[PDB]
This record gives C-alpha cells, structure tokens and sequence, in this order.
DNA sequence: TCGCGCGTCGCGCG
DNA sequence: CCGCGCGACGCGCG
C-alpha cells in the first residue's frame, strides 16, 4: 500500500505514548475492515514498531 | 450501582461535550459485561442524566 | 439434552393443533425462560417445532 | 444442502470409522478451506459428524 | 501446538 | 403488537 502502516502510527501518536487501543476501534475510525487492521499491526509488531498486551481483545501502543 | 454510575459519568465528562460512546466501549475501558453496563446506562437515563441516540450500535451521551 | 428432551415431551403430551408460550413453559418446568426460549428456537431450526407469529410467540409441533 | 452432502458421502466411501481432514477436503472438492470447516462444524452442532482431536482435527461421521 | 469454524447483536426487559 | 433466542471471539493465516 502507501500506506495503511503510516496511517496507524499517527492515530497512536495522536492518541500519545503510552497510551492502548484495539484494532475494533481502529477499522471504524479508519474506515478499514478490522481484518487488514491486525494483518499490519502485527506486521508492525514484527518491526519492533508496536507493542501488544496480551488479552481479549489484545491492546496496541507505540510506548 | 452508585460507583458504576459515576465511573460512567466521569468517563464521558472527560470525553469532552458533545461527544459519546458506545455500550460495548465502555465495557472494555471498564472491564465490565456490556450486558450489565446496558443496566445503568439505561437507568441513567431515567434519571435524566443521559440521552440516548439512534445509531448501530446507539450512542450515550451527558444530558444537556 | 435434558431439555430439549423435557420440551418435546410436554408438547407431545399437549394436543395436535395445540400451542403454548415459553412463558408458560417457563413457569412449568422451573427453567429460566432464556434457556426454553434458547432451546425453542433450537429445535424450530431443526424443524422439529413450529413457531406461530404474534406476542408472546406460540409453539407447537410439526 | 449440497455442499454437506458432497462431504457426507465423500466420508461414507472412505469407509466407516474413517476420518480425513480439511485440507484433504478442500483439495478433492476444489472448495476453499474456509467454507469446508463452516459446514464440518455446522454439522458437527448438528451432531452428523464427530471432531476428533487433533492439529489439524480429524473428522468422522458419527 | 497454522489449531481458525468467526457470523452479529439493536436487547434497555423488571 | 415486552417481541428477546444474545454466548464469545483471542484470528494476524498468505
């Protein structure tokens, strides 16, 4: 893409360090179905970008 | 209850005016079965402290 | 199951053209009118009621 | 339906007692994974089949 | 230990 | 025309 990644972390930075949210609140507010929400977030968490708190559903931070 | 019902209420003030939430919203930054969260959001109502607005799922708010 | 079993059973004992309400099924087996209501619907996928439109719902057999 | 019957008898010529997979399934059958395992657990609520435990699960016709 | 089926739900109801 | 069955869901999978 070009790019859903970028998109995410400036909805996280906005929300500021330290700081959760769950791909559910992410796909409405980003207009995109939760399912390529979580394929990028945890391409994302394969980068070291993100964070994951395990749970149901799982919480993502910059931190 | 009296706690439940003023977590709720602090929870959307600090959500600024003019905002509002969801049910199933507030049972996970609350750690709280939605189906007991519904109870007091609807009772709430009752005593005027909260509207209700159509939507999918509905939206809550502090009563202006 | 045990209810799904305690079901059928009173509404084979009701008549043919006969038809209750879960609540009255509810206030008959000491069962909480979620699980009749559960069950119910169960067993009209299954084809094995039938459900007459109207408040309360009517069940019967098929 | 007639997807779970091309299932049901698939199983029923691999003998009785026999169990497969899903991806044995979806490759014989040329139908996605995704829509084999829908209809594999449909039927198993339905109490056709039997799951047996395992990675991936086997499936035997109760 | 890639197991995965996964949909919708609005429900407040005493 | 209170009808209501409604649980859990973690799923990213190529």
């Amino acid at each position: 893409g070009s790019h859903m990644e970028q998109r995410i972390l400036k909805f996280l930075e906005e929300l500021g360090e330290g700081k959760a949210t769950t791909a559910h609140d992410l796909s409405g507010k980003l207009g995109t179905p939760k399912k390529e929400i979580n394929r990028v977030l945890y391409s994302l968490a394969k980068k070291g970008k993100l964070q994951k708190e395990a749970g149901t559903p799982p919480l993502w931070k910059i931190a």
